[PDB]
Parts: structure tokens; C-alpha cells; sequence
């Protein structure tokens, strides 16, 4: 025998439903702008795989940024492009202005609208409790958009969140990691930064979906409101599974691996031990219980759930009470 399948409990089959042109990205043909449009003004970031430079739209003297694309994996360009058309103008999603060749290499070069940034390094020190609860339900608003047009994120933490406070402004960016959810298919599990990785990710259970996006959301959370960053702090693969079994417990652990057949490493399973649940109050002190409310702490414990399938969805977490005085300002 092997895993017990799952499938997606909201959304399953909207891939399905539309015309194969949408998901087969493998298919798609790229509309190329002119490279001739863009002139790089400076560096704003390396990270893995990509350069980011802002730069200037000379026919209509707009700023914008250039992220120059430069995966191992050549797949990876037109599924970044598909997604990003597909999901062009939704609620918070990062607009993709153009698609040019870089005229050095002849490497794919992605437009997008510029940001006003602010660090979160810098931000999450500063954020009151109503603004904690606002910026979430903006990211919301971006996942079940994206679950809702058939996309799983997959690489949601705090760098992938663009804020400008100034304008109370929130953009998810990098759908490089971003895939179509097809209900049985087996995904990688190497995606999403340690801290972020659920736990379907840590056991290699590779029938994921959406809720992946969720987990990681609940980390974010948990976070803010605690002033602990991360909130997890693995220090490798295994000892992020294990930091988390030390405050959700090992008995719904052992439970959600029992329900979907898993086959667990046997040392490993020796390490995990034995650890009770903590109740999320011994987390609070004097420096952070300004951000803590019992809906709070109820909303954060219905997202950091061991089985994918119990968490709340993007929808139904912007209907519980946390949000509700947000969901009152627009
Ligand atoms: O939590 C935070 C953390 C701040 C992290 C700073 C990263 C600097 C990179 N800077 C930009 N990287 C982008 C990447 C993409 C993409 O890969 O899709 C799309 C758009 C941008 C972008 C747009 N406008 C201004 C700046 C950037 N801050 O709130
Ligand atoms: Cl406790
Ligand atoms: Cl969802």
C-alpha cells in the first residue's frame, strides 16, 4: 500500500472546468514586448535565480521593475508568465506590465508595477493590532484569488508581501514557485522557505493543494502578533517539523500521519518524541499582549492545524470574527 489520496476541499476542479489553454503552460506562446521600452536605473535585489532592478517605461516615463529570470529549470519561465496573465487585475496580485528579452543575454526579463516598498524588518515593529488584522485580510483577499482561479502560491512569507503603508497597499509578488492545483497530481515538496513549509511538505506528502498557502499564512500570523520572528525556527528540515510538534503536539502529529498512510523515517520517528500541546497563551508577555485577542488566538489555531484538510480556506478565514471590523472599513 501507499498514501491515502486527498483532494482540494474547495476549488477541486476549477482547472478542470476551464479550457486547457489556461493550465497547460507548457503550451503557452509568449507575447514579447520591446526590450527597447526599458532602461534598468538601479539594482534592488538578488535573490535565487532572478535579478530585480527598478527601472523607466521611456514612452510614458513610468517607473516600473525588471526581474530578470534565470531558473534551472527552463519550465519554470512560462508557468511564471502563464500564472501571472491568469491571474492579471485580481484583488492585491502584483501586475505584470511586460514580457521582454534582455538584450545581454537573451534571458526572459518580466515587467511588473512598482511598489512602494517598506521592510517588514522595519514594519512588523510599528504595526498595531488593527493594522495586523487589515494587511491580513489583504493577503486573504489575494489567496482566495488566486485558489479561486485553480493557483497554489506555495512560497508565501514575509519578503513575498510588498506593503506600502504610506497608501495602506498590499501586493503578493513571486509566482515563481506558483503552480495549477489538478486534483491527484503529486507535487514537489522541496518549495516555500523552512520556516514556512508545512507539514505535509516536512512528512514528503506530495498530494498537497491550497491549503499549503494556508500553513504558511498561520505562520505569518503567529509571528506579528507574538513578535517572534520566525515563529518556527527550524534549524534544518527535521527540527522544523520537530519545533512545530513541540507546540501543536505530537498526538494530532502521529494522528494526521495514521489518517493518510504516511511512511514516516523510523529514527525520525524516534526523535519526534512525545510533547504535549502548549496552549497558545504561554506565548504571551508583557512586550506583545497588545496584539493578542481570544479571536486572535482562535483564528491563529484554525489556520496552524496538522492536516491540510481541517485548516480554515482563504474565504472561510475572511469570515471569522478576527476580521470582523475590518471587513466593516470597505
Ligand atoms: O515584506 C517586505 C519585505 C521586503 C523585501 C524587499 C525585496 C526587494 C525587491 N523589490 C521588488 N521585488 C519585486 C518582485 C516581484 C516578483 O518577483 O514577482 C514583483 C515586484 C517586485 C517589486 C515591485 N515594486 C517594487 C519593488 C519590488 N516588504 O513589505
Ligand atoms: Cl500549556
Ligand atoms: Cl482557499
Amino acid at each position: 500500500s501507499g498514501p491515502v489520496p486527498s483532494r482540494a476541499r474547495v476549488y477541486t476542479d476549477v482547472n478542470t472546468h476551464r479550457p486547457r489553454e489556461y493550465w497547460d503552460y507548457e503550451s503557452h506562446v509568449v507575447e514579447w514586448g520591446n526590450q527597447d521600452d526599458y532602461q534598468l536605473v538601479r539594482k534592488l535585489g538578488r535573490g535565487k535565480y532572478s535579478e530585480v532592478f527598478e527601472a523607466i517605461n521611456i514612452t510614458n516615463n513610468e517607473k516600473v521593475v525588471v526581474k530578470i529570470l534565470k531558473p534551472v529549470k527552463k519550465k519554470k519561465i512560462k508557468r511564471e508568465i502563464k500564472i501571472l496573465e491568469n491571474l492579471r487585475g485580481g484583488p492585491n496580485i502584483i501586475t505584470l506590465a511586460d514580457i521582454v528579452k534582455d538584450p545581454v543575454s537573451r534571458t526572459p526579463a518580466l515587467v511588473f508595477e512598482h511598489v512602494n516598498n517598506t521592510d517588514f524588518k522595519q514594519l512588523y515593529q510599528t504595526l498595531t493590532d488593527y493594522d495586523i488584522r487589515f494587511y491580513m485580510y489583504e493577503i486573504l483577499k489575494a489567496l482566495d484569488y488566486c485558489h479561486s482561479m485553480g493557483i497554489m502560491h506555495r512560497d508565501v512569507k514575509p519578503h513575498n508581501v510588498m506593503i506600502d503603508h504610506e497608501h495602506r497597499k498590499l501586493r503578493l509578488i513571486d509566482w515563481g514557485l506558483a503552480e495549477f492545483y489538478h486534483p491527484g497530481q503529486e507535487y514537489n515538496v522541496r518549495v516555500a522557505s523552512r520556516y514556512f513549509k508545512g507539514p505535509e511538505l516536512l512528512v514528503d506528502y506530495q498530494m498537497y493543494d491550497y491549503s499549503l498557502d494556508m500553513w504558511s499564512l498561520g505562520c505569518m500570523l503567529a509571528s506579528m502578533i507574538f513578535r517572534k520572528e520566525p515563529f518556527f525556527h527550524g534549524h534544518d528540515n527535521y527540527d522544523q517539523l520537530v519545533r512545530i510538534a513541540k507546540v501543536l503536539g505530537t498526538e494530532d502529529l502521529y494522528d494526521y500521519i495514521d489518517k493518510y498512510n504516511i511512511e514516516l523515517d523510523p529514527r525520525f520517528n524516534d526523535i519526534l518524541g512525545r510533547h504535549s500541546r502548549k496552549r497558545w497563551e504561554r506565548f504571551v508577555h508583557s512586550e506583545n499582549q497588545h496584539l493578542v485577542s481570544p479571536e486572535a488566538l482562535d483564528f491563529l489555531d484554525k489556520l496552524l492545524r496538522y492536516d491540510h484538510q481541517s485548516r480554515l480556506t482563504a474565504r472561510e478565514a475572511m469570515e471569522h470574527p478576527y476580521f470582523y471590523t475590518v471587513v466593516k472599513d470597505q
